[PDB]
């Protein structure tokens, strides 16, 4: 399940997650699932990132699941689970502002 998964914070808020992952111990990469706040059935993946330009901030992708079981952040690129997009993520960036490194911490 991934209500045991600990990267799963499941019903937080967007603005809780900015809070969480703006703190100038995470490194880039920093990350947590969330419920979208908007979307209903969706999840949220928040990421932490920084750069000379804008310094610390954070990100926020919306994962889709479909009854017919893929997962996604694109349709292009789908899992069979959410742990295996967890993985995935965490192994290349591809459009994401970096690759998933570290579980935020509470
Ligand atoms: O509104 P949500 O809770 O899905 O959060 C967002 C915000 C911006 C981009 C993706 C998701
Ligand atoms: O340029 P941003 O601040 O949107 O961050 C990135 C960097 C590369 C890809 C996605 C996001």
């Amino acid at each position: 399940s991934i209500q045991a998964e600990e990267w799963y914070f499941g019903k937080i808020t967007r603005r809780e997650s900015e809070r969480l992952l703006l703190n100038a111990e995470n490194p880039r990469g920093t990350f947590l699932v969330r419920e979208s706040e908007t979307t209903k059935g969706a999840y949220c993946l928040s990421v932490s990132d920084f750069d000379n330009a804008k310094g610390l901030n954070v990100k926020h992708y919306k994962i889709r699941k479909l009854d017919s079981g893929g997962f996604y952040i694109t349709s292009r690129t789908q899992f069979n689970s959410l742990q295996q997009l967890v993985a995935y993520y965490s192994k290349h960036a591809d459009g994401l502002c970096h690759r998933l490194t570290t579980v935020c911490p509470t």
